[PDB]
């Protein structure tokens, strides 16, 4: 299925996923797409952070979902 | 059958499809006419993105239908 990652510059890119997939494996594949290394970067769903070891299915993101990435550096 | 394929410079092409197509397959069918790899295309109908692995049938794409091209660099 597909769903849709928007960030704060605006961007919008498209995922193809399936609920199975772990929250860790969709930032995977956002690194496939962006070069981005998964342990830079928040997922939020709902205004919910997405922890790394659940699915989409745990959260309920049917297709055409939008997630909303922030891209953090390794801390705070 | 035959689709129409219109692009954001107002141009249209016509392809001989089968409603079997892969969206992917119908990519590299305009690669055999355009000499544009499928992955910097993106294909819309109905204003919605159209998944590769899918095919023209899972939309309901029927003959004459026009499918909306729309060029982006591999990423975003």
């Amino acid at each position: 299925m597909q769903i849709f990652v928007k960030t704060l510059t605006g961007k919008t890119i498209t995922l193809e996923v399936e609920p199975s997939d772990t929250i860790e494996n969709v930032k995977a594949k956002i690194q496939d797409k962006e070069g981005i290394p998964p342990d830079q970067q928040r997922l939020i769903f709902a205004g919910k952070q997405l922890e790394d070891g659940r699915t989409l299915s745990d959260y309920n993101i049917q297709k055409e979902s939008t997630l909303h990435l922030v891209l953090r550096l390794r801390g705070g």
